[PDB]
């Protein structure tokens, strides 16, 4: 499988990054996680 955590790209479509990392959107062009 694959995941997807901290400075990974945000994808909302069905997945969250991994935790305590988050997913949200710098830009409509962009995506990107959190912390």
């Amino acid at each position: 499988q694959q995941c997807v955590k901290k400075d990974e790209l945000c994808i909302p479509y069905y997945l969250d990054c991994c935790e305590p990392l988050e997913c949200k959107k710098v830009n409509w062009w962009d995506h990107k996680c959190i912390g």
